[PDB]
C-alpha cells in the first residue's frame, strides 16, 4: 500500500485499503473508515465495482436525467465520490470550512455553503436527489465568484469548480460534447 493519505497526500494514522494500493486517513475517506469490515475495499474499489457489474453505466447521459435520480445506495455513493475527489485538490482547503465574509464593497452570500457542510449533509441523508448534492456544491462556487468580485482570489473558485464538474461528468458519465 501507499504510505500517504490518497486524498490530503500526508502521512499519519493511515486505513490500507484490500484491494487497491490507496490508503486513507479516517476522516479523509468518504464514508469515514468503517470500524471493522476485513476485508475493506476504498471507495475507488467500489465505485470500480459498479462500473464493472454494469458496462452500460459508461455510456452517456444527459445531465438533466443525473439530477433526478434519487439517492438510492449507488448514487449515494457516486456523490461521496465526487466530494472526495473535490478534496483530493489542495485547494480544496478553502471552501472546507465555514466562511465569513467583512470585505469593503461585498455583501455576503444569502446561503453560505461549504464542503464539511455537504460532507455532514450527506453522512446524515439529508439529499433526496444528486440535485440537491449538486446545487450544494455549484453554490460554494457561485458564492465565492460573487463575493471576490474583481479580486484575482475569485480564481481560486473557478479552478476547484473545475475540478468538481470534470469529477462529475466523469463519475456520472455525462455525454461528451462539444
Ligand atoms: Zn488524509
Ligand atoms: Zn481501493
Ligand atoms: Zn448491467
Amino acid at each position: 500500500n501507499s504510505n500517504i493519505c490518497e486524498v490530503c497526500n500526508k502521512w499519519g494514522r493511515l486505513f490500507c485499503c484490500d484491494t487497491c494500493p490507496r490508503s486513507f486517513h479516517e476522516h479523509c475517506h468518504i464514508p469515514s473508515v468503517e470500524a471493522n469490515k476485513n476485508p475493506w475495499s476504498c471507495i475507488f474499489c467500489r465505485i470500480k465495482t459498479i462500473q464493472e457489474r454494469c458496462p452500460e453505466s459508461q455510456s452517456g447521459h444527459q445531465e438533466s436525467e443525473v439530477l433526478m435520480r434519487q439517492m438510492l445506495p449507488e448514487e449515494q455513493l457516486k456523490c461521496e465520490f465526487l466530494l472526495l475527489k473535490v478534496y483530493c485538490d489542495s485547494k480544496s482547503c478553502f471552501f472546507a470550512s465555514e466562511p465569513y465574509y467583512n470585505r469593503e464593497g461585498s455583501q455576503g452570500p444569502q446561503k453560505p455553503m461549504w464542503l464539511n457542510k455537504v460532507k455532514t449533509s450527506l453522512n446524515e441523508q439529508m439529499y433526496t436527489r444528486v440535485e440537491g448534492f449538486v446545487q450544494d456544491m455549484r453554490l460554494i462556487f457561485h458564492n465565492h465568484k460573487e463575493f471576490y468580485r474583481e479580486d484575482k482570489f475569485t480564481r481560486l473558485g473557478i479552478q476547484v469548480q473545475d475540478i468538481f464538474e470534470k469529477n462529475f461528468r466523469n463519475i456520472f458519465a455525462i455525454q461528451e460534447t462539444s
